């Protein structure tokens, strides 16, 4: 199995064992200046996400363009305002969101996004950027404008010095540093067998048994994140991501970001005692999913396991209360990974299997692959 383009660049091969730890290419101290070359009667346009009409036209390009299931039956439905709460973390860059329209209708075809973090890898610490949001209009697939999209946001990250980035796909490709799978958690079984997410040795009222919570969380002192928390929010993740070998090194500013609650986008649910210490933390952001073609249920409401963190209250405790919480916000569904401790808590609360893997990857950057287990970074 080659890979036209992926063979160009500086990943490890495929099947091939690493015993090292470091970058693959050394750094270039000359970047190239002009943007790379688009097929004719497209352009580059960098999009101002702040701008409605723009936001907005992104938003359609991805929810008619962006991640389908294996079965093309159910497609990524990221809101504006998710959007806006992904692409503009603490450091975001302009000129990193990276549009393509066609030169005469102006329509927009093609995206990739970069966004800074700082990323832990086994026992070095790197300025990184995470690449998300790669689409390519359906019309356009198969033309080869992908690999442009990736070698144009390269140059881009490279010309503000930075040289390692980190990236999911559902597509094997050289080489995964770890593997994780998608598990689901259903909340709302009957409209999930109805349009054919999930499907029926039981009965649909026993099913409807199966999956049914209690109304509130059982968690004692469980309560919404509020601003007095961001501190010890970001010092309990801070502690709690040691574990794992490849996490995310947030300051306070991308604490508060990520977390700090934002309705129909992320959720976060802290453990204040009865000494009023916050002990513990659970969150989870919001993604529903068009029903493609589908002429009554259009859109399938999805929560998706984010950090939680525990010192005092057991982890089954907590993400027992998410799933409760995310029951009665009204979610359909509740996702998520095999990876940091989750396999403790999937098969006990009765998550099940999905289909495709979730590979995560480094761009110039030698280390031995990892467990899901070891796995601490979790992406929109
Ligand atoms: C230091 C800074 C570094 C910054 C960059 C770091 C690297 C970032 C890498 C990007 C991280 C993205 C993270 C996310 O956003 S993952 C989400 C990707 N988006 C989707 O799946 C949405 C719907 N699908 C599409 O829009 C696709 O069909 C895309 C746009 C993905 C491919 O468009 P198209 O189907 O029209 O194909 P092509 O003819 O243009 O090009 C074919 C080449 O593209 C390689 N391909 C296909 N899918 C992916 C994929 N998901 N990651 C990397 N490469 C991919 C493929 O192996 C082949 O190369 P090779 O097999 O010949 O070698």
């Amino acid at each position: 199995r080659s890979y036209q383009f992926w063979d160009t660049q500086p990943v490890p091969k495929l099947g091939e064992v690493v015993n090292t730890h470091g970058p693959v290419e050394p750094d270039k101290d000359n970047i190239r200046q002009e943007p790379y070359t688009l097929p004719q009667g497209f352009t580059w346009d960098a999009l101002d996400l702040g701008d409605r009409g723009v936001l907005k036209e992104l938003y359609t390009l991805l929810n008619e363009n962006y991640v389908e299931d294996d079965d093309n039956m159910f497609r990524f439905d990221y809101s504006p305002e998710f959007l806006l709460w992904a692409l503009r973390p603490p450091g975001w860059l302009p000129q990193w969101h990276c549009g393509v329209r066609v030169v005469s209708s102006r329509k927009l075809v093609g995206f990739i996004s970069a966004i800074p973090a700082n990323i832990h890898i086994y026992d070095t610490e790197k300025k990184m950027v995470e690449i998300n949001f790669l689409c390519v209009h359906k019309k356009l697939r198969s033309k080869r404008v992908a690999p442009v999209l990736i070698r144009e946001i390269t140059r881009r990250v490279h010309l503000e010095g930075i040289f390692q980035a980190v990236y999911t796909a559902g597509v094997v490709l050289p080489k995964p540093v770890g593997t994780c799978r998608y598990w689901h958690r259903s909340l709302n079984p009957r409209k999930l067998i109805e349009v054919k997410f999930s499907h029926l040795n039981m009965t649909m009222q026993r099913t409807m048994k199966l999956y049914r919570l209690p109304e509130t969380p059982k968690t004692a002192g469980l309560r919404p994140m509020e601003t007095k928390d961001i501190p010890v929010v970001h010092q309990l993740l801070t502690r709690y991501l040691k574990q794992f070998h490849l996490t995310p090194v947030m300051s306070q500013e991308e604490v508060e970001h990520w977390f700090y609650p934002q309705e129909n986008i992320i959720d976060t649910f802290v453990v204040e005692n009865a000494n009023g210490e916050v002990t513990d933390f659970l969150s989870f952001y919001t993604l529903p999913s068009t029903i493609m073609n589908h002429p009554t249920h259009k859109s399938l409401k999805a929560a998706y396991s984010f950090y939680n963190v525990h010192t005092q209250t057991p982890l089954l405790d907590l993400m027992s209360d998410a799933l409760v919480l995310a029951k009665m916000k009204g979610f359909d569904v509740f996702n998520a990974l095999d990876l940091m401790e989750n396999k403790t808590f999937l098969e006990k609360l009765k998550f099940g299997i999905g289909d495709g893997n979730l590979q995560y990857y480094l761009y110039n950057w030698k280390c031995p692959s990892m467990g899901a287990e070891k796995v601490g970074l979790v992406l929109q």
